[PDB]
């Protein structure tokens, strides 16, 4: 029964307007769910940034009872809804890999050549004019942002990430629900006892909780969203100017999915 | 040596622009030096709020080395600055004393019928316009805020204080300096340490501190500002319509002293 919910919180971590549970009711062809799915999960990927761009994620349905979601990587099982949140984090995490910096050491493209993009401007006005394929190191962006770029074939995309983790996220969510409290002395009380246990700890105190004990099991708690990818297939994707373009839509999305996904934890926080 | 400043932080800890050390160098006498402190020091405590208006709070300087500052209380030696504002503070807290709610048992004018305001709107214009004395309890002010008033003489007094503590003064004045990092990898390194130790004691790690080395030795720490008061003697004193507009005004000077502590309370938050 439980497995639509679940999967529905897993994509709500990120802007994910998943409606699975308006089709899982109607009879959906099973391919045509799974296929959803898929595009689904492969969005979310997207968005938490894992660096693991080069894998296929594929999200199928089961065929026995009680009937669940299963993650596949390349085809292979890796892991299943039902075993919580958490665990499927830290699968994750043991495939995720880091540089010098905190940053993934992954790459896109089948590895080869990365291009170490140094300084320079017109550096890559001619990898997008004139240029098969190819994908750029992390570029140091100013703004508070680090951002790659790349091409498969007739596609062009673009990440743009910020190096995050859910425990930022409930900082943010969690002092923004406690100002949206709107009882200055029960706020008061539970300011004064963040002074020892942090603002999570706080709220988790005056919702009768001994160390989160629903926290543990909901999505939200790891995986923040950190990243986004821009792409287009289509004629400009040579323009250069459809390329900035793109960048700037990348940053927009993030600070705009970002601050949506704060909204969304400091409301599930005052409950 | 150290005294001037000492006091200086001291009040500091409310919009108190004392100028002792523009006036302990040019010679000034010592007895409108004196005037002067003790005149701030009773600022202080209007700001502080204490509920302890009841007292003579004053002032002098020593008159041998190293020249310290006295804090009397009807004219009997209380403190000296010399012995650090915790104990300043302690001694003080001995003073003070809280109803049946969070608030000053003590009343303002001797003892004897503090007005049982109770309910009804006319209630108090007769005070305002026909009465020689009175001292209301008191009032609930829905905004967020409790009130009482009380004249004494031709002088007529309203104070206002939301229920604080230090504790919430530094809690807002540390996520607002960490938020003032302008460094994301930095603020977020600082933010996941927050989720164990609090945002002052993050904060503290930045600053190569073990539990607030030089935090203990600074005011701020303790007795925030969380009152204000609003007096006038002249004409006006009856008028009413005077009597709501003290109101707005100590509302407002509250408002804005609170946020100005915080304000430089965040900035030396960041040094």
């Amino acid at each position: 029964e439980d497995a639509l919910r679940g999967f529905d919180a897993l994509m709500a971590t990120a802007g994910v307007e998943s409606t699975i549970v308006k089709h899982a009711a109607s009879g959906a062809d099973s391919q045509t769910l799974n296929d959803e799915l898929t595009r689904s999960l492969q969005l979310a990927h997207d968005r938490w940034g894992l660096g693991l761009l080069h894998l296929r994620h594929e999200a199928r349905l089961d065929r026995g009872e009680d009937t669940d979601v299963i993650l596949l990587v390349d085809g292979r099982e890796v892991a299943r809804l039902s075993q919580g949140a958490a665990a499927i984090s830290a699968t994750y995490e043991t495939m995720r890999a880091q540089n010098a910096d905190d940053l993934s050491d992954w790459g896109v493209l089948p590895e080869g050549h990365r291009v170490t993009l140094k300084a320079g401007n017109n550096q890559m006005r001619v990898l997008v004019e004139d240029a098969r394929d190819f994908e750029t190191h992390w570029s140091s962006e100013r703004g508070g942002a680090f951002v790659r770029t790349w091409r498969q074939g007739e596609t062009l995309a673009v990440e743009v990430h910020r190096p995050a983790s859910p425990g930022t996220a409930l900082a943010k969510a969690a002092w923004k629900a406690i100002m949206s409290i709107k009882d200055r002395n029960f706020q008061r009380e539970l300011m004064e006892r963040s002074n020892s246990v942090g603002m999570l700890g706080a709220l988790l105190g005056a919702r009768h909780k001994d160390a989160g004990r629903a926290l543990e099991r909901l999505p939200e708690a790891h995986f923040a969203v950190r990243s986004t990818v821009v792409r287009m297939t289509g004629g400009a994707q040579r323009e250069f100017d459809q390329w900035r373009s793109m960048v700037r839509e990348g940053l927009d999305q993030l600070d705009e999915l970002q601050k949506t996904t704060t909204r969304h934890l400091t409301e599930i926080l005052r409950h």
